[PDB]
């Protein structure tokens, strides 16, 4: 009654771009979101096959790098914005921090869903280069020291592959930019 009464004068808003917000207008003007993070997809999905690829970190001190199934359940878990990348949720990821601190992203426990379980990686020969290997039919992710005379950093075995993934990059606040390599 109040709310029908309002109604009858419906107006056509659209927004304003403006040059103060951080925020995001849709190109039709009707629909605004925010930011997260600094993580980037590859254009391509993988839904079968073998894939590989090589990401250049060069004196980077931080950067998350491996396969996401993308960014739809970042808002629930608050991913993007408090790293909370696990396995569960769509990211197989290894990240550098601090310089030297390498770590692999695990499941962390359902009684805190808002943290992951984070696992220092044993690296001896800093990598400049790491090579990230899909099995899309075996479910692995490997992840190779390219300056290590390619030796496994880590592998991803079993994983829920029941969704399109995608390569996964984050310069994490490291302005030094982390590139793809060719082939």
């Amino acid at each position: 009654t109040e709310l029908t009464d309002a109604r009858r004068y419906w107006v056509d808003v659209t927004l304003a771009t403006n040059n103060i917000s951080h925020a995001v207008i849709a190109e039709d003007k009707r629909q605004v979101s925010s930011r997260a993070g600094t993580g980037v997809l590859g254009s391509q999905s993988i839904t079968s096959g073998k894939h590989y690829w090589e990401v250049d970190v060069s004196k980077k001190s931080a950067w998350i790098l491996g396969v996401c199934a993308g960014f739809q359940s970042d808002a629930m878990y608050n991913i993007e914005q408090n790293e909370n990348y696990q396995p569960k949720y769509g990211y197989w990821v290894i990240g550098l921090q601090e310089g030297v601190k390498y770590s692999v992203f695990q499941d962390g426990s359902s009684h805190t869903p808002f943290a992951p379980f984070i696992v220092p990686l044993s690296v001896i020969i800093c990598p400049d280069r790491v090579g990230v290997f899909v099995d899309y039919e075996a479910c692995t992710v490997s992840f190779f020291n390219i300056t290590n005379h390619g030796f496994l950093i880590y592998k991803f075995s079993q994983c829920s592959f029941s969704k399109p993934v995608f390569p996964y990059l984050n310069p994490r606040k490291c302005t030094v930019p982390m590139t793809l390599c060719s082939p």
